[PDB]
């Protein structure tokens, strides 16, 4: 209430500054509507915000638009440094309250914590998926807002840096909002790759080190008078930039070539800072014989000639100061190791030997033990676990190629380069037969030693894509690669078929293949596909007792509900993990879960716990999705919550999981699965004119405008752009539907269910958390906004439907309540419900100016009363204005494309989330 | 008793972790006696101590003089962090911001007249190699580690996680600076110590130059000027004199200056890129000039759409709607080239990379950068090009492409040498015995002509070739890179233009500013009339083109005369020099030559300042920051905004508002005593033939050289002014810094008693004459002839103590003359603090200063008997064998040098 008014007060009067009085009294006027329509319910007002909205000029409406942008961003950021400021004083969830409550609550003892914690793995995969609304340009200047509001309300500093930080917060805020906030150009694979490699960077890479020695501290005060060891991979970092081509043609071999050499560089220039640090530290003389014949041997190997361009340690290193002898040559064969990565990168040779550079991650480590070996048998312990043991932990976690590249693609684009090679041979149509007819003969070509793929085998573009990207995956480092990810994994058939286009290929050491279960029927037949699997004895042979199964929240609320999707993947879960205890096997499942309550998003710990009893068991990859890097890793405070809380929830879960659910809860929510799917389908499959309404009613068909990513009826859409038109309307219609009917059929087939609704609520964790995210989002929703792009966008004869689909609306959040405790919409947690009400008239206020906008496109002859303009910098119609014509040649009339792709970005800062 | 109780308590606990507790409680019972000692002047305790450091094991005597050096210097941390607590508090020693209101409202300046000031004032800080830092980088490095871990753990609002967190890494860092070798087994080579100045450079000094910029800028705003300081005011600059001087230093040869000259350019060009492509991402706005329009648009369209696979940011071609970036893109690959064409250069002598794709000038560099300034301006956008663009265009101009310009000095005898070997070999005579008038004449019809004269048939010595190999780097390396040339002890006219015939006939195309140091006191007496004579030949005037900059020795003069006389003389040699000056219409530039001891002419910035005469300065001054100093005044970011503020805030006080010249009879009495001063330090140092015995019997002066601080390898007159501080400094005598104070006083007031009264007005009124004893005290504060006793009485023979303890008599008369100068009952009455760290490091260093005495007569005197007892560590020879052929039997020279560097630490000054 207080960082708010801060920002927003230096931003008015830099608005004031630059653009005049009249554009900051138009936006303070805009709130002051807004706030009344959300303070009384007065319809009215939205009617006097389209007033006021319409009739701008080109120019003057940009402005609106951008300044409301820029107000719920700062909103934004005046929040983020709230909670940190809130949790610092808490101080004065936890990884050390984990471990007591472990240890002293629940009676587990000290040592089986401890054993947990060096058996735990939290694999974070980073991916680029197209949901980050802001351009890097502008989130960088994020950081630094908030890195001076922080410093700003320190209780140490002068009235003169008082004075200058303020200054410096003005200029910060004012660079942002003088930058183009839209992505006029597509990104390329390669750019969001650095995008998601710039937080490796900024915070991920120092981050873990910090955060490992913390759980060395808690567990030290539960007793365990041991360090964690550094070869414990508490948590690993993956990368969907680069190797997901899923959909994504401009994701080709040549880009997954250029994303793995260029992280291999990435790695090596962390690598080469931490050394050169560590050589200036180690300058003691005590070591082990093992090192000291080893500082000899490099010291008499290596002539003693000077390098004059070094900048530390130039001359030849003394073999008294034997850690600087070991690390001078870490050092140098770390040279060797970025350049050779540059040389590859820029043209595909180098000079310089794998010989002379580090290949492998055993190489590399061999003399950084040495020293933490060597330091330790001196007494010199102290000393080894400082810089060092970070060091040690970093190469652990991050390796020579900072994180691991998985791969993915679609399942029917290998079965069109098999029966392409089964037609062109003899043998027929890979594509006509029976799952059971390629299971079989796909394990005969597995086990033959019979090469199959031939020379002169005709391709397509799209057959040669798949064969080239094998190729690369051939010609890399295995370590550079993490697994071979299946969209759209139906049968064992889609998993045999890739392990066979591996071998067939040349990948001397083929990856881990992992199918993703993306729909309800592969969702249902998942534990079958994978019990077959488990059955065949060349898999069991391959796997050896380790199998990686993805399954995909996004997709799966988009088939069915997301009640029904939600409770489906509990069950798959479930069944597959009993499938793999049974024949033995590890199973590690892979969460696709975006930010959006509807794409399987929520709070970290509540998803979690949201996951059946004993299938994480310390083992378990969650994808972290476009936006969510940043909401996760955008600062050093953040990522030590995001890897406190995956670290914590996952061993509580293991040690102390959550409840099984009742039979008659099983019963009850298979049921009412099927009515939330029915229900949904109904709406969103059935209904032939849906999604003529869909279009009308939401920006669906301008997401793509804003240029997020690099990919070029319904079910042909894809599940971001679709969550995205129904936040942007606050509407949520994916989120809900279906909800409301499941509810309904279970209480008029008996009157008593609803006393079970209200026991499973109270007492089922699965079933708290999935109802309590669909309050969460009923607190964002309004369906007075849906109700006000109805009326201008939809035709006549689609509001009734519309008019239908808010019904529904009501009665699933009057349900939904009533089944929980509570009167209305976030009562025990007004913290998040304050933020909502002084972000949602700037939202509202957006709300209409898309609307009206999307009309003044759609309909070229609505009829506005021009209004004078109101900055002074566009006030006199001499020469074009230039933040106008910074989109040239455009589909639409000028500004309205700008403004409306503001809105969108605006509406997505408010709502926290794109899609 | 805070910070300081914390920082041994763990220390103490370390030691006795590794080593046993015996050897801990034996180092308790070492500060007991000598505490005790403090606090009584017991001469029987230090015998008794000396008793038991005596028949220490090899390996324990090492542990026991490390042990106290580790926990001195601990103390020295635990003091910096108190002081820079106790600074932060008193803002919630004059401000930037109070001094320009001082100035406009007190004294009656116009805000703008103020302004105007600080547009023309310059402080140029000057960086030497002077050997007087006692302390490894190694152990520097950790100390910056120490004292931030000691700040962090005493925030307002850390958990008792980062408490405990902080608290491991602050012991697992004392306990790397213990298990480090303290000596430095090998010397340094020049392009080493060049290393230890520009570390400073790189990390307190790149971003604080624009830093503190930025404070002068608010405080303009606070005085009512709206309006920023502009760019191009370098109101601080930085020179270096590492691989540059070379008097006394033949180790720096013609290739060592080429050396340090490109890897400057190279650093300079590593921090320029650092700051560009953070610039890069930053500056993103799309407004822009006409013509960085047009710029943006001619670099893009003449820019291949070719992409960089290996760059992080900015890969492809960055599109014209982003003209900042566009502009800023092309300086970056500017920059990658200067680099790498340094890199080439250093390694072997040539680059494939052409001059016309790099940087080669100031004004390249500058061009696009203020294109992008002026162009965010003119679009309303100044607040923004007030940010980064601003911090570096300050860095541009205040470090240029070399960082730092770097000064060259070579003494005036080694250019008559080759001059000499000139006329010999061209049988014109010998210009050795010439006169100084014929000298004059014979090099002004040389540089007035046109004919050649240096032969390449001319027979060299290796210094004759030294000193032409020197100027022929000089004219390969860039101009930009070099500030003046530097002759040490110029005595005449002749001096400077030897070296400016030596530059232009050794082929400098355009030769540097020649720069006499006028290092010794008959030289500074003539130094008005060598000056006179230069402003008044035709030729010199016209090449000087009104600016002159002479550079006036602080260290040798207090060692040819006393402290008392050469600040006196030094007082009037820049007095008469500026007068001579401003009737010849030249602006002087004056170069102090200040060392960090008071004996070398150090003292606090501000005092210093205050104690030179008024109109000297005027905007122009150039002062030496030599060795350990370079760590006191920038080892740390709010050090080097204190050491910034205080040259800046006193220089320009200076200006506006100077201190008060002395009244005539003041003159009259400082002339006499400066006689009676000299005569008092001559009589004692020159005269008497048994002093030089007397010294290297009773100070280890013999055995500096093993610190191996720098890279320098008879009689008296042949020692140099460190060796010679740091000798009295180590047994807390100081004999040079009051030598002839004391004669000087009693002369006055014996001659009349009246003259005590004019001494007590001094004082309190003339700053100079209050500067100069202030510091004197503060001497005096760490002096104790107890101690210099003790040495006599070990190492001194019986026929030289009586000679001893005269001068022992002579530092208790001079110190009570002093104080009653002063006025003061005891020794630093009003500053307490600082008088209680002494308290508390005296006794550790009254150990040291024993177990210094006691080694030293062990290997002097090879006879004499002590009796081992059982060691103390349980370790124990690996420490031992750290030094292999020691000229001294096993473990007495690393526990003398140990020695060495402990009582420097503790005194807090070495030379
Ligand atoms: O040896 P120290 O004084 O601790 O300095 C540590 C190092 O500093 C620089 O890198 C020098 O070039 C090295 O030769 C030296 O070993
Ligand atoms: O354009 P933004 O999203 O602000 O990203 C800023 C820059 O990021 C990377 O450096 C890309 O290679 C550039 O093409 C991009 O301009």
């Amino acid at each position: 209430i207080e960082y708010d008014a801060l920002l927003v007060d230096r931003f008015l009067n830099i608005l004031q500054d630059l653009h005049g009085p009249s554009l900051r009294e138009f936006v303070q006027e805009c709130y002051e509507v807004s706030a009344d329509y959300e303070g009384k319910g007065d319809t009215t007002k939205l009617g006097e915000l389209g007033a006021k909205l319409t009739g701008l000029a080109p120019a003057d409406a940009i402005l609106v638009a951008s300044s409301i942008l820029h107000m719920l961003n700062l909103a934004n950021l005046a929040e983020e440094v709230q909670i940190a400021h809130r949790r610092r004083n808490s101080k004065l969830s936890d990884i050390e309250e984990t471990l007591k409550r472990l240890v002293s609550e629940v009676g587990k003892s000290p040592e089986e914590v401890f054993e947990a914690l060096k058996n735990q793995t939290v694999d974070l995969v980073f991916t680029a998926h197209p949901t980050q609304s802001a351009r890097r340009s502008l989130l960088q200047k994020n950081a630094r807002i908030r890195n001076c509001l922080t410093q700003l309300n320190a209780k140490d500093i002068t009235d003169d840096d008082k004075q200058e930080l303020d200054e410096a917060l003005q200029r910060e805020i004012q660079a942002a909002f003088r930058t183009d906030e839209i992505r006029r150009a597509q990104p390329t694979p390669q750019d969001e790759m650095r995008y998601g490699m710039s937080y490796i960077h900024e915070t991920v890479w120092k981050g873990v080190p910090k955060f490992l020695r913390r759980v060395d501290t808690a567990l030290k005060n539960i007793g365990i008078n041991e360090r964690l060891p550094y070869n414990v991979s508490l948590i690993r970092f993956s990368s969907w930039m680069g190797g997901d081509r899923d959909g994504n043609p401009r994701v080709t071999p040549e880009v997954t070539r250029d994303v793995c050499l260029l992280a291999r560089m990435m790695a090596a220039n962390l690598y080469i800072d931490q050394i050169e640090e560590l050589m200036f530290e180690l300058s003691m003389w005590r070591c082990n014989d093992e090192l000291r014949v080893r500082a000899e041997e490099l010291h008499s190997s290596s002539g003693s000639k000077v390098t004059k361009y070094y900048i530390e340690f130039w001359k030849q290193i003394p073999p008294n100061e034997p850690y600087r002898v070991i690390l001078g040559h870490v050092r140098d064969k770390l040279y060797n190791t970025r350049e050779r990565a540059r040389h590859l990168l820029a043209s595909g040779v180098s000079e310089i030997s794998a010989e002379s550079s580090f290949t492998s991650i055993e190489e590399f480590l061999e003399p950084l033990e040495l020293c933490y070996k060597s330091l330790c048998d001196c007494g010199d312990k102290a000393i080894a676990d400082g810089s060092l043991l970070d060091l040690l932990r970093q190469v652990f976690t991050f390796g020579l190629s900072l994180v691991k590249l998985d791969i993915r693609q679609e399942s029917e684009r290998h079965t069109d380069v098999i029966d392409a090679i089964t037609t062109h041979l003899g043998i027929g149509s890979y594509r006509e037969w029976s799952e059971d007819k390629r299971q079989e003969w796909l394990l005969s070509e597995l086990r033959g030693k019979r090469p199959l793929l031939p020379p002169d085998l005709p391709q397509t573009e799209e057959i040669a894509d798949v064969i080239g990207a094998f190729h690369v995956l051939a010609e890399l480092p295995p370590d550079s690669f993490g697994p071979y990810i299946i969209s759209m994994a139906t049968a064992p058939s889609d998993v045999l078929a890739v392990e066979l286009l591996q071998r067939e290929c040349g990948v001397r050491q083929p990856l881990p293949v992992v199918p993703l279960f993306e729909r309800l029927a592969d969702l249902q037949s998942a534990p079958a596909s994978v019990e077959r699997l488990f059955s065949v004895d060349w898999y069991m042979d391959r796997i050896k007792g380790k199998q990686q199964v993805m399954v995909g929240y996004s997709d799966s609320g988009k088939d069915a509900g997301r009640l029904s999707a939600a409770w489906q993947l509990y069950r798959a879960q479930e069944e597959m993990a009993q499938v793999a205890k049974r024949y033995g096997v590890k199973l590690t499942l892979f969460h696709g879960r975006g930010g959006t309550v509807g794409r399987g998003g929520g709070p970290t710990h509540l998803a979690i716990l949201s996951q059946p009893p004993d299938t994480i068991n310390g083992s378990i990859r969650v994808t972290v999705q476009g936006e969510v890097i940043e909401f996760c890793f955008g600062e050093e405070h953040l990522c030590f919550q995001t890897l406190q809380r995956f670290t914590a929830a996952t061993l509580e879960h293991g040690m102390h999981p959550p409840v099984s659910p009742k039979p008659e809860w099983r019963k009850l929510m298979d049921e009412m699965a099927v009515v939330a799917t029915e229900e949904y389908r109904s709406v969103v499959v059935k209904e032939a004119r849906f999604v003529e309404y869909f279009r009308s009613a939401t920006p669906e068909t301008e997401y793509g405008r804003m240029n997020i990513g690099s990919r070029p009826g319904i079910t042909t859409l894809r599940a971001i752009p679709w969550i995205f038109s129904w936040t942007q309307t606050r509407f949520h219609l994916p989120v809900w539907l279906g909800v409301g009917a499941a509810f309904k059929f279970a209480i008029d087939k008996d009157v008593r269910n609803f006393q079970v609704l209200k026991e499973m609520y109270n007492e089922w964790p699965f079933f708290r958390v999935t109802l309590d995210l669909l309050e969460m989002v009923f607190a964002k929703g309004d369906p007075g906004i849906a109700g006000l792009y109805d009326e201008l966008l939809v035709a006549e004869e689609l509001k009734p439907f519309g008019k239908q689909l808010r019904d529904k609306y009501v009665e699933t959040q009057q349900l939904l309540l009533q089944i929980a405790g509570h009167k209305d919409i976030l009562e025990g947690d007004p913290f998040l419900k304050q933020g909502l009400v002084l972000r949602n008239p700037y939202i509202t206020t957006l709300n209409v100016f898309q609307a009206y906008t999307l009309k003044r496109i759609r309909d070229p002859n609505f009829k506005v009363t021009p209004q004078p303009p109101l900055s002074k910098e566009f006030a006199d119609e001499n020469k074009p204005a230039g933040l106008v014509k910074l989109n040239p040649a455009s589909e639409y009339p000028p500004g309205l494309e700008d403004t409306l792709i503001l809105t969108m970005k605006g509406i997505a800062a408010g709502m926290q989330n794109t899609g």
